[PDB]
């Protein structure tokens, strides 16, 4: 008799999102060990008719075989995120026809996934929106594929001016965010918290403007994108991602840049202790430890803020210790309301979420600001009551390889002469502490101080400033 | 006394678009002769006080100097294109306010510059659009930056078909033909002559996803494009040109894909008959001659078609016997209507046609249709009462090259076996010559015979075809 385990050994079943996601993971494991235990090359492995019978074989091996297969899954925490979605899943009901939704948790420290929610209920829907269901992760990109990268390329930091003016895709459209075509310049901190657009856009044009290799980095996590020059690529246009997946990002970022891959499967042993196959840990440092930090740092603010996101509010009610923890993370809402995000973590743990429906018509305006937060709120609370210390209580600190540079809060540059038209112009004023990756810190102040932004902007922006 | 000339030297003007754009072109061919004359190096150049000084001597010298500028322009050409645009400009106007335009006449062979429109009435507007102004050149783009290319690269025959069925940009947002959402399989003729844009879309796609160099190939023209990743680009997302330049685009194209760069000055000589300029000619194969005259076909039958311009049923009643050279272009029209296009060759002419608005309010619908397609109707008749033998009366040919395939109309591909769910099928049916400019012409049917298309898409035409 096979067997699926928890973490602790404790039987799942003999050979129901669980049993049917781990035991798909566990048959893909034993092809690959049969597959190389036959002599079966790649090249073989080419072949339909080989590889059918191969998957066949690997299923069989499992159903009849003896063997143990050890999961990531804790039980006491699994079964409770299981009750919080039984419970609270009906607070996700918007409106707009049943609410889909998708939760995984992952240590951050491992990768290994320690419980997860599927969906509202198996017996009525069996799509896994934990590890099946793609979809646009929107806005949730910004922090992965814009700021970090910008942030670990010395070429941003904490508090950065960015662009928010208004400005148009290549298409000539006017970049959006919900009837705002823009603003004026902004900090970051204030771009990460209200999750405007075009200062997103503007950076991920700085990077394909230097040729860094965003896929590098994007690879390292184990994300596949097809095409990195998108320009709505930092808002979730051409990228479409499983909650696992993304979860993996967040725990990128959460882990002071350190990957490590995700899984559900430990180890598989045959009846006589033979060890099949085991997780074998790769990390990788896809942000240097400073960019992390000081990611972390933002994103914090992002939840403390309540701009995007009610979490805080909900979670300080329902259980305000551990709302105390040092909780960081952010939103996702697409275009059309057709998918909202919410990915929060601890320094030891990441939970992802989705919400959404499964045919892709729209959820209501709020879905993602109001119902998935308290949702989530209640899911992180169920957690913590079913494991006390899981969530731990560590905050998140700048790394000291961190560069603090005093700048100008008008420009994020540090104070100096700029040309202003015709007259060169002591730029003064009060300054603040900027986060930065690099050795060097923040530039001197120049006329272009922003990232992105037109000569209408920028005379616009220095008449402004110049107003000492 | 300095002296811009005519190609046949007689004198435009001693030292009013046509003044002012040879004048501003001398001065920087008087520039870049003077910089070097001194010993200043590009080094030097980098400094804008001595780069301010030599543009002042530049234009200085000119001014005091004696010197004789022969420019490429026709004077009978150029004034018949002058009173072309003062009698027929007002066919322009559709109702959106005084519409602007821009024309340049070049020769196929040279590139040289044989006169242009910068304007309605320079002495009512004075903006240069054939020289200065830089807009998106719309579906214009496609034949040079899409198909052409597929073309040139073995990916694509003259009756390949495309998947036309609906599509998102990566965005989410459906790619749109008017009020189209799209259709399903069609030719590549069909695509081009109603200018469908999800053929267009997928040609892109494939390019990007075979890291074709696409821009070896437009910088080969002198286009400059920043973001070559851009999905709409064929439709003109992300480029904007000037008409002389794009005029230069189909030129290659008409010179069975041989470019010669654009130029309005031919010599500068001092007073003493020194040459302190010449035009060097620097002739490209830009795409092969198989390549070239593959499209030459089928730029023909977008005019023939009249499906997106009424420019050959507007010709054949000015000029019958003009009509009947061997006309071929390609029109454009932006999304909102801001810019219409309309590109025209015989095998030794190119003119290139803009209209649109100076602030870029959007035109009437059948702008592009119908007004430009009459206004370069009388353009091009003007031109030919001023010389009668200009446009020539040569037909394009197709290069002995050019690979003839025997193709399934229903496939654009050979009659083969093919795998359609289950089981393997005899694909048979009626054939036509297909136009292929690689070795070996076009594949054997596959299952996914089309460019672009989804496993749905398939489906729905592979059904469609079994129907024998
Ligand atoms: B992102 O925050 O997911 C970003 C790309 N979202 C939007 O632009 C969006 C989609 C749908 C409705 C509104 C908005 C803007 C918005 C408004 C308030 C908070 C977050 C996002
Ligand atoms: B192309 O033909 O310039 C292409 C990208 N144009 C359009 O999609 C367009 C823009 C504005 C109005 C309509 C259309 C579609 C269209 C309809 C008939 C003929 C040509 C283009
Ligand atoms: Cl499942
Ligand atoms: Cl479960
Ligand atoms: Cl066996
Ligand atoms: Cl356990
Ligand atoms: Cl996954
Ligand atoms: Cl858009
Ligand atoms: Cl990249
Ligand atoms: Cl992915
Ligand atoms: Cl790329
Ligand atoms: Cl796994
Ligand atoms: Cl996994
Ligand atoms: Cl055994
Ligand atoms: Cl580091
Ligand atoms: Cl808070
Ligand atoms: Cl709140
Ligand atoms: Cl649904
Ligand atoms: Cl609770
Ligand atoms: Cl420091
Ligand atoms: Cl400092
Ligand atoms: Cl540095
Ligand atoms: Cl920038
Ligand atoms: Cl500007
Ligand atoms: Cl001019
Ligand atoms: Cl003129
Ligand atoms: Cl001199
Ligand atoms: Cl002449
Ligand atoms: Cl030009
Ligand atoms: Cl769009
Ligand atoms: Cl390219
Ligand atoms: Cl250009
Ligand atoms: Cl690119
Ligand atoms: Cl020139
Ligand atoms: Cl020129
Ligand atoms: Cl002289
Ligand atoms: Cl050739
Ligand atoms: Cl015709
Ligand atoms: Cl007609
Ligand atoms: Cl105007
Ligand atoms: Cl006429
Ligand atoms: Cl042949
Ligand atoms: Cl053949
Ligand atoms: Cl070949
Ligand atoms: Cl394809
Ligand atoms: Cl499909
Ligand atoms: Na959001
Ligand atoms: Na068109």
């Amino acid at each position: 008799i096979s067997e699926i385990t928890y973490s602790d050994g404790t039987v799942i079943a003999s050979i129901d999102y669980l049993y049917f996601t781990t035991l798909a993971e566990a048959q893909e494991r034993m092809y690959d060990y049969l597959a190389q235990r036959d002599n079966v090359s790649a090249k073989e492995l080419k072949n339909e008719a080989t590889q059918k019978f191969y998957r066949d074989l690997a299923a069989k091996e499992i159903e009849n075989g003896g063997y143990k297969i050890t999961t990531t899954i804790d039980q006491k925490i699994h079964s409770a995120m299981q009750s919080a979605v039984a419970d609270y899943g009906y607070l996700l009901d918007d409106g707009t026809g049943r609410v889909e939704v998708g939760n995984v948790l992952m240590d951050n420290q491992t990768g290994a996934i320690l419980g997860f929610v599927g969906g509202r209920n198996y017996q009525e829907n069996q799509n896994n929106h934990a590890f099946d269901t793609k979809r646009s992760p929107a806005s949730t990109t910004k922090p992965l594929l814009a700021y970090g990268i910008a942030i670990d390329q010395g070429l941003m930091g904490s508090e950065t001016i960015l662009s928010n003016y208004p400005t148009n895709f290549a298409n000539g459209n006017p970049i959006m965010y919900a009837n705002s075509k823009g603003t004026g310049m902004m900090t970051l901190g204030e771009a990460l918290n209200y999750s405007w657009n075009i200062p997103a856009y503007w950076t991920y044009r700085m990077l394909r403007e230097n040729g860094v290799d965003v896929k590098g980095y994007m690879e390292k996590m184990g994300y596949e994108i097809p095409e990195y020059g998108i320009e709505s690529l930092p808002m979730g246009g051409g990228i479409e991602v499983t909650v696992a997946q993304h979860t993996n990002g967040y725990q990128t970022l959460a882990n002071n840049g350190v990957y490590h891959q995700k899984h559900v499967i430990s180890k598989i042993e045959a009846a006589d202790g033979r060890v099949v196959y085991e997780y074998q840990d790769k990390p990788v440092q896809v942000y240097s430890k400073a960019t992390a930090t000081i990611m972390q740092g933002l994103l914090r603010e992002v939840l403390s803020s309540r701009v995007t996101t009610t979490f805080k509010s909900n979670l300080t009610s329902l259980n305000p210790t551990l709302a105390n923890a040092d909780w960081i993370g952010k939103t996702g809402t697409t275009g059309q309301d057709e998918n909202m995000w919410l990915m929060l973590s601890t320094p030891r743990l990441t939970l992802g979420g989705w919400i959404g429906h499964d045919d892709n018509h729209s959820l209501s305006q709020q879905a993602g600001y109001s119902n998935n937060s308290n949702y989530m709120a209640h899911l992180v609370n169920a957690i913590q009551q079913a494991s006390p210390s899981i969530w731990g209580n560590e905050r998140f600190a700048l790394d000291p390889s961190v560069v603090k540079s005093e700048v100008l809060k008008s420009t994020g540059q540090k104070p100096g002469k700029v040309s202003v038209e015709g007259k060169e112009v002591e730029v003064t004023g009060s300054t603040v502490t900027s986060y930065w990756a690099n050795k060097s810190g923040a530039p001197a102040t120049s006329y272009r101080f922003a990232i992105g932004g037109s000569d209408a902007d920028y005379q616009n922006a220095w008449s402004s400033i110049v107003g000492s």
